[PDB]
DNA sequence: ATGTAGACTATAGTCGACA
DNA sequence: TTGTCGACTATAGTCTACA
């Protein structure tokens, strides 16, 4: 699939990780359903940007340093 | 209204009118259609992550470009 | 904590027509 | 050239439940 999509569930991992929580944590946070969340993390499943901001907002990140961090990666 | 959204549609259309694409100049190089391309750029419609990554494409647009194109306007 | 399966629902995308 | 309307098909995002 999407070469893009990985590198984002990859970011979206160690963040989540990093700050040190737990999947059904952030998809309280997130407002989310924590299966969806495991699904980004391993399979890389498409998920919208109305999810990407919630998550975002899961991390309590800037939608900028995410970006950025993913920068970074995509830079392999 | 996602600000995220609109920020993410901004870039797009940005990118089409100094590529100076037309929306179905994009449709067809994002192998996607017409009137999303429309309810993106125009009414914030939910894309996705296949969705966008496809949409760079279309643009010609590497993804690390869009993103720090995309990062400069939320900074306004 | 996390992965995954399946039934389900909501909304992402397709298409063809016409201001 | 692009937006909108309406009826499509496709899938993202939920939920229950068990290893």
């Amino acid at each position: 699939e999407s070469f893009l999509l990985s590198k984002v569930s990859f970011v979206i991992k160690k963040i989540r990780l990093e700050k040190g929580m737990t999947q059904e944590d952030l998809a309280y946070k997130s407002n989310l359903d924590r299966t969806f969340i495991s699904g980004i993390e391993r399979n890389s499943r498409n998920l919208t940007i109305k999810s990407l901001e919630l998550i975002m907002k899961g991390l309590e990140v800037s939608d900028v340093v995410f970006f950025e961090m993913l920068i970074k990666e995509i830079l392999k």
